[PDB]
């Protein structure tokens, strides 16, 4: 079944315009030879498929990297490309240009007789539809993200600073088995509350405030994502009202996502809610994305997306409202779309609890 995924490669290549592809993104580089190390390629022929690496990574390479050959190069990895496109036959090589830089395309480019030819989405495509297996462990992921948020409820209260709730995140879903954090946590206390991107900072928690906490645990090389937003004490009527419409948005989100509607229609479930009671001024990102091997990749959930949803994909549905000078509310859940509608992977409580 690397076997697999290779073939399913190879078919997008006529249409790419190529018949070979050289792979150095690490999430490409993860998901197509299931390789977890830090160095190497992928070189991929109509006929053939290899991993090239340097000396001290073959012995991991020969086991993770099943269904490749495993090609060690004698210093320049560059050369060792070149000398293997030549060895495949392949006449028109693609590369992933989106992670490509500059200076490594115009090395690549000089050193290889092919034409170069730059593509995007290749091994995104296979990405985008989960496996039973890494369904299994995005839902281990948004478990260990449930337990944090139990956890951190018992640790926030006035006078803590948004980091050290950072830190205890952090802390406890490395205790309950993630590598770490799957991005910069936010805690956004307070008129924080109204930064969609508020990472948490120096500012101390005090009474009255909302707090969101958004936060995921980067398990097995997969990510879950979750958002909840607490109050320490007690809220004003304004920051309730909003924080109603945001929870009533989004389970017509969970409840509405199924296989079939386009990005902009599972966006139309939240953002709909939100406009019709007068705040669509207010939800200024979308409805969510996708998550796997990367905190963000496709589809999006979002009014732009005519992407068409399908079993196996796994996105965040994560609606707010932001009010400057007043504050903002997010709640996010991360789910696996079936053919009758979704799977919530993340359990955690959305009624407002008030700590
Ligand atoms: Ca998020």
């Amino acid at each position: 079944n690397a076997m697999e995924k290779i073939e399913r490669l190879r078919s997008a290549f006529d249409e790419a315009g190529i018949d070979g592809i050289l792979l150095t993104n690490e999430h490409s580089r993860r998901y197509m030879a299931n390789f977890t190390g830090t160095a190497g390629v992928v070189l991929i022929s109509k006929k053939r498929a290899q991993f090239i690496t340097d000396f001290r990574y073959v012995e991991q390479a020969s086991k993770q990297a099943v269904g490749y050959e495993i090609v060690q190069h004698a210093g320049l990895i560059i050369d060792e490309v070149a000398k293997q496109v030549k060895e495949l036959g392949i006449q028109k090589l693609g590369f992933e240009q989106d992670t490509l830089t500059y200076s490594s395309y115009s090395a690549h480019k000089e050193a290889i007789d092919a034409e170069f030819i730059p593509t995007s989405g290749l091994v995104e495509k296979l990405r985008l539809i989960k496996t039973d297996s890494e369904i299994k462990i995005l839902k281990e992921a948004a478990q260990i993200a449930d337990a944090a948020f139990e956890h951190i409820l018992s640790f926030i209260r006035p006078g803590v600073s948004e980091i050290e709730v950072s830190n205890e995140l952090e802390f406890f879903m490395r205790k309950q088995g993630a590598t770490s954090s799957s991005f910069d946590i936010i805690v956004a206390s307070g008129l924080r509350s109204a930064l969609p991107h508020g990472v948490a900072s120096e500012k101390v928690i005090e009474t009255g405030d909302f707090v969101t906490l958004d936060f995921g645990a980067y398990y097995k090389g997969y990510c879950s994502d979750i958002t909840r937003t607490i109050a320490v004490g007690e809220p004003s009527d304004k920051l309730k009202e909003i924080y109603n419409i945001v929870l009533e948005a989004q389970l017509r989100g969970v409840n509405g996502i199924k296989a079939g509607l386009t990005g902009r229609e599972a966006d139309a479930l939240t953002r709909d809610y939100i406009t019709e009671k007068g705040y669509g001024e207010y939800f200024g990102h979308s409805t969510g994305h996708g998550i796997g091997l990367e905190i963000h990749e496709a589809p999006g959930l979002a009014f732009r997306s005519d992407t068409v949803l399908e079993p196996g994909m796994a996105v965040t549905v994560e609606p707010g409202i932001y009010i400057p000078g007043i504050g903002g509310v997010r709640i996010e859940d991360d789910i696996i779309v079936t053919s009758e509608g979704n799977e919530v992977i993340t359990k955690s409580p959305k009624e407002l609890i008030i700590l």
